[PDB]
């Protein structure tokens, strides 16, 4: 893939970011595949959570703030799909 | 990392999370590059158009379709305040 200063015009921007997208989309995908898993084996985990996506974020160039929020979204939608797997 | 299936333990899998969720911010931070370079050249029909389709990867990836939807309209809209900015 092109890097985005070699991009040409908006189409490679624009598979740039449908491939990238879709990789984000696959990557939940697989992320919600360890709810089985780990069901075969606290609020807390959150909390140590989310300050190490914030760095991650900051590493990269974004909005911590928002990142956070992404995965305070996504956490709590995994959690909550591990109790409702939970209940089979 | 390990597979699901492959893990032995909780710490496989919350290591496997870990590199996930850095994979997710680490494309977002690509993201956010492509569409900066974008203005060295998005519409309502583009985004109309994403959506739908995000909510189709969603689906073939045994994902629910309007939270995942729902998480790309942010990051667009989202994005798209970053880029006036």
């Amino acid at each position: 893939m092109k890097t985005p200063e070699d991009c040409t015009g908006l189409a490679d921007i624009r598979e740039a970011i449908d491939r990238i997208d879709l990789d984000i989309v696959q990557a939940l995908g697989r992320r919600m595949d360890y709810v089985k898993a780990a069901s075969r084996f606290a609020p807390e985990r959150v909390a140590a959570m989310l300050p190490e996506r914030a760095r991650w974020a900051e590493e990269n160039g974004l909005d911590a703030p928002f990142v956070e929020g992404l995965f305070a979204q996504i956490i709590h939608w995994y959690i909550a799909e591990q109790i409702k797997y939970w209940r089979q």
